[PDB]
């Protein structure tokens, strides 16, 4: 296999965010080398599984997953799936929390807190370091 990982991410669908979700998966592509699982860019095959089954499916096949927050779509979905998983000890640290642009979410997110934190772009090398560790 190549040593080329796979980032599932998850973002608040508001309008006013899709910029930096834009901004964010060209950092992934180019800065960080990783191959993007993204709902924008998989319309037909969350049509044909549904947004639950989709979900699954590619957080299984992703070596990472990023919630994407600013300073909702799939996000609150995504949230709800995944949320046991966060602390699991089977996939150590698979769940990862980025802060990247400004948007104003409403609903709660708490359970975010259990998983490791980046504040882009001060901690953009952090963050590219993480997703390194996973072609090891």
């Amino acid at each position: 296999l190549l040593p080329l990982i796979k980032v599932l991410v998850v973002y608040p669908s508001e309008i006013c965010f899709h910029h930096t979700v834009c901004r964010f998966t060209d950092f992934l592509q180019n800065y960080c080398r990783s191959e993007v699982i993204l709902e924008a860019w998989q319309a037909a095959a969350i049509a044909e599984m549904g947004p639950v089954q989709w979900l699954t499916t590619q957080k299984q096949a992703a070596d990472k997953v990023v919630f994407l927050l600013p300073s909702q779509d799939l996000f609150p979905l995504a949230f709800n799936l995944f949320c046991s998983d966060f602390s699991s000890q089977t996939h150590l640290h698979k769940y990862l929390v980025v802060y990247l642009g400004g948007a104003d979410l409403k609903g709660d997110y708490n359970a975010l807190s259990v998983c490791p934190q980046y504040h882009l772009m001060k901690d953009a090398t952090a963050f590219h370091t993480e997703l390194l560790k996973a072609t090891q």
